[PDB]
């Protein structure tokens, strides 16, 4: 696989090249400035800076690394600098975890010969198997070790940098939040709440006033209006959506409109059933009114924080906690049985990858045309672009089936995306891979001998040609990506498509170059495998945290440069995301030590109880710090709520601003 | 073992027959009316009902068969109620599941022979081992069974009733919960908040102001009063308790008074530090602050319920969040040491136990001399016994240990005492019993042989063998226990000897007749140990559920008519200890289920994977209703703090309510 290593990784540096001198001559051309500098067009700020001369080659770089943190968050907001922030803790973390670890296990994984002396009973055929493995407490490290100690060590300085700096990042985080909620305006949001599992009407009651009455009663000054109306309809909700359309189309009528009319009014003409916006007359009321349970018996009148107008996924906002229970667990069944499905697929990805050790047991000659040549490419572009492709339907499904539990707001949709997200790449990814090449290396030399005493040494073996691998893996995944991003190739190629030959009005040119968001939903989860793979491998093969290093690296430096001049956010969650990563770091620890705890001791390694504390202190973090600052990045407080509104909020007009369409 | 049971279940009956015969007689003298019949005197309503007679006979028993769970609530309060339904669910549990689960496994244990075709290979000096075991799902079904069938289908039937009746109860306790908060008074609690944590005060501040302004501006119509304070300090908690004690010795002087005054006023001298109870306005008002995260980052203003005045551990409100955190953190783990060194002596009670298979290891000669006479009565009083004495010891350090964390309010420290009892009980109990029975028995006949294929088999007789004594345990402790309670006889003891030779006044006299709350940190973890015993060994040996209906039922007698005749309640938390009680139980069908997959295993059904599906339904089971439920009997509805005040609430008598002393 060595051959195929280098193929690859040098593959990969040649599209970066490529891709990046693209970026610095297209670019400055002014004619591409809708794709490659916008969020400085639509916030009239000028292109790029005084137009001057040609910005000096590596311009985009200085602008990114003397961007001010508070700068990020001014443009775009208190979403993509907690982004940053994460990228950075990432980097950190990894960085002095390298330092150390790296010189000291590289140094003494090939001062060895485990592999050797494996190679002394490889029987015959199985020659050739490894190479370059042996430089990653691999094959290489003999059994009982007496330098196994160090790996063991190190399994600690990872977790304790690891704890540092979630711990520093959480505080900071949370200054972040509140610094910005008390810097804000008025906002449709903060004055209102959302129920959204109202009892029914009593006798003859209009669903308007029951609802009146009952908050009226609670705070009999505080209760302006209510926006019930059940939108009228998600079929409505696709009419006007059609009438949109025709619209842009103008850029059916009396018909399309009887249709809409009528079936709204005939929806309606029952109950308009739950869900509606209580708004509020002062900001501490609502405030007041979010954070408080405001029935016993929890299947009644839930109030949360009301999402801003922009993210208040109408379509789900009735369900009626029986429904949402009912969905949560058939949700969860199917992504189970998902996560079983791509088990399937990533076995198909790491046999694809060992050729040599494939023929050799479950095709046999069937496939034993593979040469030399055929055999590179076919192990070098083709095993990795599987996985790429598989990962990527994903994002798509988990949005989907998380937006349809029933949660509102888009913020906590693609949260849980996030999460599903997370499970799915661990588990499969990493499981898969490791166990599939160890079984099918070790599968045919486990089927000749039994015992015990050489099986262990030979599934190690096998964990470590897994992490060459995920190495190569890792390494396309950050160049041709990131090339790809900063080049903005792909969208250029379609907007300058567009506006040659399908654009009719300037309207159309408008539509057209509107960047779009930094997709919290396909970075975070993506480079959540990243940080797993390079958590869990970190020790069992210390190479991929210096391939490690470098994806997050270019992360903070290609990122930027795609949010301070492309990427205008859409909403706003003052920070509402950190919970969620800080879990997954720690539960990247987590896995990483119980696999730290396995690898150590087939390696017997008595003492490899020694992890088992850790295993622990893991753990009690975890609980300590949710208790500590969790609560924080839940509600806004009343003391954010109580801050001089200058300019009287004016009221009509936020209620105006959840109007539906 | 047979002969000892047959003693141990004889004896106790005959002290439940003289001790029960005792009280029908001592209670209609009406001179023990004090110690029969308070909280009918204490509450002026006659010591019994219109004299007349005397009460034929069984008449305790009309009175508490027909007293109305409301009449309960009322003269008692809304957690008698609440234990009344514990009781009550589980012994219907049991009940249904009995019936059926009975009849059928029984008569499906006795015609089998697993115990005689083990006794074919008993070897020799091992002979005389079962007996009576031989009809329950012991060792006497054979391995691959065909009729261990009904064995699975059971596991069913035991958790499907569990599901419906603590559904059913989480409904009805809540009802009961709001039914009492809509239906109250004024009360001193429902109008405080208690902030624990919070900062200190700015320049020169004086704490109550800083404090004063922080809320006066978030509710600038509601803050009324502050009582900070750190009550005189605990010294001076102390001090008056020793003032106390002089005045109950007129029924030191200066210098005393001079130490307390000194000392407190040197505490106050800095900083009064954390912990006030704003005292707010109107209901409405507070129950709102309560429910509300006051700041972000949560490590300052932590505002809670605030328990009512007789219950606000004054001792620990201060701490400070970090410190309680570390405590936190202590106090498990010293729960887990001491779970461990409880193994060590369950280990010895179940070794105590055995004796005849106890020679032939541990000690061979050293104690051969038993006899039979000596043999039967060391194997039925004695281990027995341990076991009490053992598990009676933990309630009272477990309630320090957890009000040394530092949660306010007495209610939540006896839940916590309870919880930290559960795992204890749990673990140690069961583990230990089974366990060791089974290694004595089966670890000198495993030494000797080796294969597989009979030492389950052995295994597995040895479970179903400390089954029968877990079941004399139970009855032992039904009996006595109960009767010792309905006659009070030690408390009729203690009073008729103070009243005789130690009462000096006659406020003595009422002070010595005072009876007690119903220690619900002795009562409800005690019959947890009940409930987890008759649950795990319900299937494995089907007659621990004709004992246990026995010991729950006679609980909702007798303890009926020592709680609408006795005890006097102290505190009231509305019902706040069903979610503590659902989620233990729920956990013994959990810890059941995980053993009834491990022995139906062993006795090898290779289809015991059907019970898999079952584990996961009792853990779906558990969050869907934690989701439904807890909220209500988390906090004080708004619904509720705006019921109508007829009397305007009489403030500055509120504030007077909390004052320290």
């Amino acid at each position: 696989e060595f051959g195929s290593f280098l193929v690859s990784l040098g593959t990969s540096f040649v599209i970066f090249v490529i891709l990046m001198l693209l970026f610095t001559w297209l670019s400055r051309k002014s004619g591409n400035a809708p794709i490659y500098y916008p969020n400085r067009i639509l916030k009239g700020l000028e292109p790029w800076e005084g137009t001057s001369l040609t910005r000096n080659p590596f311009a985009w770089m200085r602008e990114a690394l003397t961007s001010s943190e508070q700068d990020v968050v001014n443009l775009s907001g208190v979403d993509t600098a907690v982004h940053f922030v994460f990228l950075s803790t990432v980097l950190g973390i990894f960085a002095c975890s390298s330092l150390l670890l790296l010189p000291t296990l590289l140094p003494l994984a090939a001062t060895d010969n485990n592999i050797k002396n494996t190679k002394n009973a490889t029987d015959t055929t199985s020659k050739g198997t490894f190479s370059q493995l042996d430089n990653l407490s691999m094959a290489n490290i003999t059994k009982k070790s007496s330098r196994l100690w160090a790996f063991l060590g190190a399994v600690y300085w990872i977790s304790l940098v690891t704890y540092f700096f979630l711990w520093k990042a959480y505080k900071h985080v949370s200054s972040l939040r509140a610094q910005a909620l008390m810097s804000a305006d008025v906002k449709p949001e903060q004055f209102a709440i959302l129920v959204r599992d109202m009892p029914a009407p009593p006798d003859g009651q209009t669903q308007k006033e029951f609802i009146d009455s009952y908050f009226r009663e609670i705070y009999p000054e505080t209760f302006y209006r209510s926006l019930v109306a059940t939108e009228n309809s998600k079929v409505n909700k696709i009419w006007e959506k059609l009438e949109g359309y025709k619209k842009k189309l103008a850029r059916l009528i009396n018909e399309s409109v009887a249709k809409l009319e009528t079936e709204q009014k005939a929806v309606l003409a029952e109950k308009q059933q739950t869900a509606a916006v209580v708004f509020f007359t002062t900001r501490v009321a609502a405030a007041s009114a979010a954070q408080s349970l405001h029935c016993q018996m929890v299947d009644k009148w839930t109030v949360t924080e009301a999402p801003e107008p922009r993210q208040l996924l109408w379509q789900n906002l009735n369900i009626k906690l029986f429904s949402r229970i009912i969905r949560q667990y058939f949700i969860y069944f199917f992504v189970a049985v998902t996560i079983l499905f791509y088990m399937i697929p990533i076995a198909f990805v790491s046999a694809i990858t060992t050729l040599k050790n494939l023929q050799r047991i479950i095709p046999f000659i069937k496939p034993v045309v593979e040469i030399t040549a055929i055999r590179t490419v076919l192990e070098s572009f083709l095993p990795q672009i599987a996985l790429i492709v598989f990962l990527a339907m994903l994002p798509k499904l988990l949005l989907f089936l998380s937006k349809a539990e029933g949660i509102p707001s888009q913020s906590h949709a693609i949260r849980a995306a996030s999460g599903k997200y997370f499970y799915f790449s661990v588990f499969n990814v990493f499981i898969g891979v490791t166990l599939a090449g160890t079984l099918f290396n070790t599968v045919k030399d486990i089927a000749k001998n039994p015992k015990l005493d050489m099986i262990i040494n030979l599934l190690a073996t096998s964990l470590p040609k897994s992490a060459t691998f995920f190495l190569t893996y890792v390494a396309l995944k950050f160049f041709i990506g990131y090339g790809l991003e900063l080049s903005r190739i792909i969208p250029l190629i379609i907007f300058h498509l567009k506006k040659k030959y399908l654009c009719k009005t300037e309207a159309e040119v408008k539509e057209a170059w509107y960047p779009g968001d930094l997709s919290y939903a396909t970075r975070v989860p993506g480079d959540m495998l990243i940080l797993t793979i390079t958590f869990c491998y970190s020790v069992i093969a210390p190479l991929i945290l210096i391939f490690g290093i470098t994806y997050f690296g270019l992360g903070w430096l290609v990122l930027r440069n795609q949010a301070l001049k492309v990427y205008v956010p859409s909403y706003e969650s003052y920070g509402r995301m950190w919970p969620h990563i800080h879990q997954r770091i720690l539960a990247a620890l987590f896995l990483f030590q119980v696999v730290m705890f396995g690898y150590l001791g087939a390696k017997t390694f008595f003492y490899t109880a020694l992890v088992i504390p850790l295993i622990i202190t893991s753990l009690i973090f975890g609980y300590v710090c949710r208790q500590k600052f969790y609560g924080g990045f839940e509600h806004t407080a009343l003391e954010v709520a109580c801050r001089e509104l200058k300019q009287s909020p004016d009221l009509e007009e936020i209620f105006r601003a959840y109007i539906p369409h």
